[PDB]
């Protein structure tokens, strides 16, 4: 694991901030990008740009292909049977929506339950509470140990037969934690249940195999996979997709339009209403490419590493909390320190060069569970290194000191 | 004073050779080329200031924030709408469009209730109108338009009703060109109550806007047709009216409190940003839509006015031509056939000359069958093009006649 030429791929990492060097740890709420992935953006906007409807004309042709392409990669990368399980969104959060608008809402009615865990971010919350809201819908959460470990046995507790859908996450966002999701499907699916996966941090942190997971769903954030803003996936089984209304509409969703009705496309193009987003699906293949290149295995060892590194020299810091210890868990430190709020750390680390976040990170009910309503959040990515643990580690003591 | 000489110059893309022969990009109405800012911008986003943009404390965060809510500043500018707070950013018009369609149209029109459309819209102005048909029994109407491709106002009032609820209206069709007299249908809506949407992803790139002189309740347009880039839209609503709608889509930023028990939302336009936004095609519109005003709004509308009269010209000394759409005020759209070619036909030929026009729906069914055909070719002119590129397109043009005849 060559770390110091991975570094080298990412130009914004020798950049200084407050005169200082950058120590990036905020990578949980967005990562950076490859030169790679500049480079593709730039090309396709410089020289192979056109709308993508395969229009007969040589470049509308050649930005088919390479959107195309993309949808390829994705299917590649997340091990889906078919390209045409792939459906390009703005983002996660509107992938979750598509399901919860497509599915959820003809499906889910007065009574119904849609199960999820205490862990999830708002995003994989708020559309599920739409149906409550306006259908009479019953959100259950599934609970997690003062460890921050997920125990089966209490999700299968809360499965009923008025469950009609499980939307849960891959990876907490802030506990790190890794929900045990082949296990869950099973449980689900023998029931009927289809389950949506939230992956936004799976994707990013572990290697996913959506055949092999089962579920119906599962979505991803490009911008968290050192990809462009402005694009999501949805992964959905055909037959699920197939299910569902649409969620948006407009241009090249549709079969026919009259002024008397319209009759809808066939995924994954039934999802897709309007111009998606061309050079950021392009850009995004490219990110993928840079993950595969690296080696997906390669960076779950490196980011192990720098978790258990970081557990080590965070742990010897006197008055502070690590909120989720499960031993599988993806690299994400969420903590605290004993009478100092987190944007005091947050702020003032910042000065030393250290990004990380303070907040709820998208994840109230969480830290109201766990007692709280801020924490830090440190969450590694594979261009990160040791050194940046102790930097980190160094500007805490610091900051305790100062405050203390 | 109009350099498009030194204009094309700023677009990398326009010096490059398609089949070993020049370009001619004719295809604008679908996207445009994007100027060397632009992509500048973009890269310099991503390359220097990039983090994600909930006004985090840290260095990068702030500086994305700031790159980011200046664009919303630039796009407000550009629109003139009161307040930056009016402006929801999206995908695109497409689902700037739905999100009124679900946050406003679903809630307050029901069964029996009218949905006043014209003839000339693009599915993405049907489609989500249609849903609230389908599965809460609205009915949709639609203003006609003469056989010349003119908007007649008079029609437009007809068809106003105690039933109607909504209008939803281009404001520059993406097949005729036929501008439609926006002002004075919102003065007609207005007077009865009812709010106007207008779909302007094609007025936004062809014309002068002002939201407030037009007085619309809600504009859409989309990032890409304006030299910017892809996944990047805009939903401009009228305070009052954005505050009146119910969240579209749910989830982070768009909350004030989340609870296992229940949600409370954010207020506009946050209302209606979930999840991470499209931070660096909004940062990059903002350079498009600066790039417009170097330029100059009314220069680039007096050389696009050029460009449509001269194709008119010259394409209407082509003997078995006919053009959809002569309205006297229209945009630089032109959408034609050949007797007896069909339009793929004609479109794959001269993309061998290297001109770039698109043949098919245009996703403009109802408008396609109103005018008694199924597919026309469109050759849809921007600020970068030229006359030199409109004898191309003719002599293409004729040579693609002789060829099928
Ligand atoms: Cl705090
Ligand atoms: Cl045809």
């Amino acid at each position: 694991y060559d770390v110091e030429a991975i570094r080298r791929d990412f130009p914004i990492l020798s950049r200084q901030v407050h005169g200082k060097t950058l120590v990036y740890l905020d990578n949980g709420a967005s990562a950076q990008k490859p030169q790679s992935v500049i480079d593709a953006v730039t090309h396709a906007y410089a020289n192979e740009y056109a709308n993508v409807h395969r229009g007969l004309h040589f470049l509308s042709n050649a930005a088919t292909d390479a959107y195309e392409k993309s949808r390829e990669t994705v299917r590649r990368f997340l091990n889906a049977g078919s390209v045409d399980e792939i459906v390009f969104t703005k983002n996660a959060t509107e992938a979750i929506n598509t399901v919860a608008y497509g599915y959820g809402m003809p499906f889910i009615g007065e009574g119904d339950e849609i199960l999820l865990s205490i862990m999830e971010h708002h995003s994989n919350i708020v559309p599920w509470h739409f149906i409550r809201e306006r259908q009479g819908a019953k959100l259950v959460f599934t609970p997690v140990d003062d460890n921050g470990v997920f125990h089966i046995e209490e999700f299968e507790k809360r499965l009923s037969e008025r469950t009609k859908l499980v939307a849960i996450t891959h990876m907490s966002n802030t506990l790190g934690t890794v929900v045990p999701i082949k296990k869950i499907v099973e449980l689900a699916h023998a029931r009927g249940i289809p389950v949506l996966v939230d992956g936004s941090q799976g994707a990013v942190h572990l290697p996913v195999d959506v055949q092999d997971l089962g579920c119906d769903w599962y979505v991803f954030t490009g911008h968290k996979v050192y990809g462009p803003s402005g694009i999501g996936v949805l992964y959905g089984r055909a037959q699920m997709l197939e299910k569902m209304r649409p969620f948006q509409g407009g241009g090249e969703m549709i079969e026919e339009v009259t002024e008397e009705n319209v009759t809808y496309n066939h995924p994954p193009h039934r999802f897709e209403a309007g111009t998606p987003p061309i050079v950021q699906a392009i850009g995004l293949g490219a990110a993928l490419e840079y993950m595969e290149k690296i080696g997906r295995h390669a960076i779950l060892a490196h980011e192990a590493d720098l978790r258990d590194y970081a557990h080590e020299r965070l742990g010897r810091i006197n008055s502070l909390r690590i909120f989720g210890n499960a031993p599988d868990k993806g690299a994400i430190i969420s903590f605290a320190l004993e009478g100092i709020h987190a944007h005091d750390v947050s702020m003032v680390i910042d000065r030393a060069g250290v990004a990380v976040r303070a907040g709820t990170h998208c994840a109230q009910p969480l830290l109201k569970r766990f007692g709280v309503t801020s924490t830090c959040r440190a969450s590694f990515a594979l261009y990160n290194t040791r050194a940046e643990v102790d930097a980190l580690a160094e500007a805490l003591e610091k900051a305790r000191k100062f405050f203390g």
